[PDB]
């Protein structure tokens, strides 16, 4: 009864004699189905997890230049050199600039000079190749039990977590007193794995394409790198100016965090919060219930009375839900119900909370129905006391 | 002297007849100018000081979202409300949630919800408007006195600073030994400083146009404003999220300092270190030299011999620089100096450094001249173990 309340909901029935039956389950979604003589069920897909993906390779996003260092040759001496011309977490440029007399030299002409200047890293993102194959997906099954707290609870301790893994064959789920359900999902889709990457600056997430992420101008690292110092192309967040020749600089770029996120915006977002995916594509799973039975079939119907304790509501598709609670000495028994025509003549709706049955006297009961498109009547218990609601729908 | 050595130095020299000249001074640039009986002057601008010019607005460029706080009202109970929704230093957005039973609500439905966080700018970029009229420019004059140190020395202290205020009428310089001269400076033009706006983000600082600048998507704060946490327009840089109607998440859009730079890229710009101004326009003085004079025109022309003490050595420009010393009895004598032709017959080159004087036996001389194209030779002193040095340009 987890999904009565949300309004990604999807109300799924299998074909007519099998006991299979296919739904599709995303982010932000809730599926809700029904079989012949079976319990109906509440699914929702509650977490999506890929376990250790190949990093393609790390961008560097913002970055510090620290020690500064030049030499600087004569005319017609040459070339200067720096060490550091060669430690690969430098960035060095070639220059002239003017010399002569004044700033000692014996002839007046270009002189070349160098300056290289070290370049930290301070903050990065990732490009990450995700493969269909292992993708770990938690869901959780809800069974329409009538439950006095299991409308619309998320506590999650209504339902039945199951782990499941695509390509993994079939998984098996025990549903405490209904029997045992089985799931067979297929990764395949929604998109290509291939020719996109998961992008990743923080707790904010992307998928993207291949191409477009290998030609971000920014300083990068080969995916198997681990020193994260030697940067390829650090030049990319560095600007070296030598305008009248005097003398050379360099400076930083300066953190280009946010120029991502403004390039992102048309990108499919996976997740702005630490644990909130908000998308993950559409899991396709099969749903086998020859093992699944329905619970106190052994039962009669009760013949006390019952009492509203929460008043009929609609939802936002029509249905209603309600809450009795039963007054009758009978104890486990089913709860009569059903919905009639304004004279009570023929039966106009189905319960989606299918056996509705008290179980303790004192713990009041859940039941989901789909009444017909304008007037019905509500039919709760046995004629002594039977309860008579009225109600209009859409 | 200070100009022998810069490449972008421009020789200039005054109305036949007149006493003044007029000379442009860009910062990177070096001018060195003549005239009839006055001493060789070099003109550099060192700096371009605005005073305090008027904020036209500040933008923050990176912020940080706290103190996020929410209320929500049931289906068919209104609008919640936060008393953050006054306080100017948040940001908010009203919004829908589903509701029902599982999360508190009676009915099932779609119920307001808002949300606030506390936005707190981290970094932050100013536009200032510069009034020509207020733009304090520092000068140095460096006239061609041949001392020993004085060849392209930068230290200043060869040379005489002078502030000049464009509208604050003429300025005079005591150039010790030489008399006074006198700068008229225009500030009017490069660009007008009306369509545009000064913009600094620390030490980088670029000249924009005002549309553009006011046009900038980010948030603000009149240039007036002292408390600096009233932002306008924080949406800018903040996304609000409620994908599946679950809850609604507030994130912080990250740093856009390089944004920034990037979209400044075909910006002019003004310095990227502290010190170290790029560009700033083109300064014109108008000099009046009625009131300055040669050094020593009461002297004979030296009888003794010269050594060179640092040889003939050409600029970028084509003229030379030659360093000798007396050693003849003279004391304060005029030094002999000649550029002839191959056969010694007619005159052909120009001194720069005009009116060549010893002051002390051991004080070497620095000479720069203008010889003529092709060959020339260099006379120095008188017949007695004249120096006789041959020279070819270019
Ligand atoms: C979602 O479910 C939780 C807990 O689920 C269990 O609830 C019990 C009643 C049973 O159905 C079991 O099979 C479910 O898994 C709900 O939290 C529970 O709330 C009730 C009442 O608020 C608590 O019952 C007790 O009531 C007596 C009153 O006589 C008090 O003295 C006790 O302190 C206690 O409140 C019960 O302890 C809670 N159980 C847990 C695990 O916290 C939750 O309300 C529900 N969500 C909604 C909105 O329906
Ligand atoms: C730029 O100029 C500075 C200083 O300018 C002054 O220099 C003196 C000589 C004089 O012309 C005065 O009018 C100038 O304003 C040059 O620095 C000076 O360098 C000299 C020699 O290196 C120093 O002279 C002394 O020499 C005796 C040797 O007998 C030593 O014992 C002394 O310690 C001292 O070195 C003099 O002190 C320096 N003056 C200053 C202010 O530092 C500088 O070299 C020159 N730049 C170039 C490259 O030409
Ligand atoms: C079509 C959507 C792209 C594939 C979705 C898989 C990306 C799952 O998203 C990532 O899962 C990680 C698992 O530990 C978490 O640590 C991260 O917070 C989360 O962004
Ligand atoms: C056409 C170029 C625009 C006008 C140039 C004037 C800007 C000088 O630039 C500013 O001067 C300030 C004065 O204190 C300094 O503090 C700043 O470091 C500097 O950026
Ligand atoms: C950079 O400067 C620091 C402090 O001056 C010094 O300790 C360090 O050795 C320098 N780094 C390198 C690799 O030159
Ligand atoms: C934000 O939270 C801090 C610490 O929890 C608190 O001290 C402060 O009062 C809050 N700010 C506002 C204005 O709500």
């Amino acid at each position: 009864m987890r999904c009565i309340g949300i309004s990604n909901r999807d109300f799924v029935e299998g074909v007519s004699g099998g006991s299979w039956v296919d739904i599709v389950l995303e982010h932000g979604s809730c599926v809700t189905t029904m079989a012949k003589n079976k319990p109906t069920l509440d699914f929702e897909l509650i977490k999506t997890e890929a376990k250790q993906p190949a990093t393609l390779r790390k961008y560097c996003i913002e970055a510090k230049l620290t020690n500064t260092t030049t030499e600087s040759r004569c005319p017609t001496q040459g070339e200067p050199t720096l060490n550091e011309e060669q430690d690969k977490r430098f960035v060095c440029k070639h220059s002239m600039v003017d010399r002569g007399w004044g700033n000692g030299c014996g002839l007046f002409g270009k002189g070349g000079i160098v300056t290289c200047a070290m370049f930290t890293c301070k903050k990065n993102m990732e490009g990450k190749i995700v493969q269909p194959e292992n993708l770990e997906y938690t869901v959780v099954i809800t069974p329409h039990s009538g439950e006095e707290h299991a409308v619309g609870n998320d506590t999650g301790k209504h339902g039945k977590e199951v782990k499941i893994t695509p390509q993994s064959s079939i998984t098996e789920a025990e549903l405490t007193g209904y029997g045992t359900v089985t799931m067979e999902c297929s990764p395949r889709t929604g998109l290509d794995f291939n020719e996109m990457v998961l992008l990743q600056m923080k707790d904010k997430a992307w998928l993207v394409h291949r191409q477009w992420f290998l030609d971000l101008p920014l300083p990068w690292l080969p995916g198997a790198d681990t020193q994260g110092s030697n940067w390829i192309q650090k030049e990319t967040l560095v600007t070296f100016k030598n305008p009248h020749a005097k003398k050379q600089d360099v400076v930083v770029l300066g953190s280009q965090e946010g120029a991502m996120h403004t390039a992102l915006t048309g990108a499919t977002e996976i997740q702005m919060s630490s644990g909130n995916l908000l998308f993950t594509g559409h899991l396709k799973c099969r749903l086998r219930m020859d093992k699944l039975q329905l619970k106190g079939m052994s039962y009669s119907m009760c013949t006390g009375k019952f009492k509203v304790v929460k008043e009929i509501a609609e939802t936002q598709h029509g249905t209603i839900v309600i809450r009795v609670q039963y007054e009758g000495d009978g104890s486990p028994c089913k709860i009569p119900f059903e919905i009639m025509d304004l004279e009570k003549r023929h039966v106009l709706g189905r319960l989606i909370t299918v056996n509705p049955i008290v179980t303790e006297k004192d713990s009041p009961v859940n039941i989901e129905a789909e009444p017909p498109f304008g007037d019905s009547y509500i039919i709760i218990g046995v004629e002594p006391g039977q309860l008579k609601l009225n109600w209009f729908k859409k």
